[PDB]
Order: structure tokens, then sequence, then C-alpha cells
């Protein structure tokens, strides 16, 4: 259980009241939990941002202006998770939408480049309460994009999914 605090994820921005019409997740941003194994298995297409959890359905809405986007530069960026439960961890992966994705369609595997721009494999270790990853956001992305941070749990069937809405510039 945890969420990306910086750059603030869609779920966390819902808690901060920066996003609108978020429903349940604004009261529990740390619990966007679904099945692991993405992209071969995992949440179904169109249900990735909610991790296919019924009460988190609002997160699966997607339009060009639907979500509040953080202005970031491409290149070196830090991603920090705040964990409320430090579960034994298989991996942390950060994916970004394709260069020419469509923000007016639901998030599906076709929306994302399925080669993460960075990945950290922890071998089942128990993480600290705050975990920070430093990676380069691909420089060939500009404007509105979604970064999907995925945390796969080693000792359960689950993973946590954190969509992050961003507006990139050089």
């Amino acid at each position: 259980h945890g969420y990306v605090e910086s750059p603030a994820s869609r779920a966390y921005q819902c808690k901060l009241q920066l996003n609108t019409q978020c429903g349940s997740v604004q009261y529990e941003p740390q619990s966007v939990e679904g099945l692991k194994g993405f992209p071969q298995a995992g949440p179904a297409d169109g249900h990735i941002a909610s991790a296919d959890k019924s009460t988190f359905f609002e997160l699966d809405q997607q339009t060009p202006t639907r979500w509040n986007k953080l202005n970031l530069k491409t290149g070196p960026n830090s991603f920090t998770w705040k964990l409320t439960a430090r579960h034994s961890t298989t991996s942390w992966r950060y994916f970004i939408t394709k260069p020419n994705w469509d923000a007016s369609q639901p998030l599906t595997r076709a929306s994302f480049d399925l080669t993460p721009f960075c990945q950290f494999n922890d071998g089942g270790a128990i993480p600290a309460a705050q975990v920070t990853h430093q990676c380069n956001i691909p420089a060939d992305r500009s404007g509105s994009h979604v970064i999907l941070a995925v945390w796969d749990i080693a000792d359960t069937a689950n993973a946590f999914y954190q969509a992050i809405d961003v507006n990139l510039s050089k």
C-alpha cells in the first residue's frame, strides 16, 4: 500500500483535491491494488488506472483535459513513493505513454510503450517507508502524457498501479 507522492500521482492528486470527481480513491490513494503480471496479465485494458477495483472506476475516465497534469521536463526526474505498508517487493517499473498516444481513449496496453523507461528489481526485499527512483523521462515525449508506475508484490498475487498525468517540455 502506497502511492507516488512526487510527481504526485492521479490518485494522490485526487486526495489533494487537485483532481475532480474522483470518487472513493481520494480517501485512500494508497490502495490502487489489483493483480500483478502486467502487461501479460494484470488489470484489463481500460481498467489499468483503477487496477480494476470497482470503487475506483472514476480513475479509468480519460479525456484530454480530465486530469490535472504536472509540468515536468524530460530527462532526469525523481519518483518518490510514500508507503503505508512496506510489502515484500518484486519490482518497481515506470512506463510512459507512446509518443503519439491518444488522451481521448481509455488507457490500454496500446496506449503505452511496454518497455519501461526504468525498472528496479528488489528480489523480495522489504522496502523503506519512502522509496525514490531516479530515471530519465524519454526526451522524444512532449506535452500531455501519462506515466504508469507499477509496484509488483513478491508474496501476494497483487501489484499497485499509479497513473501520473504530466505535461512535458525540454
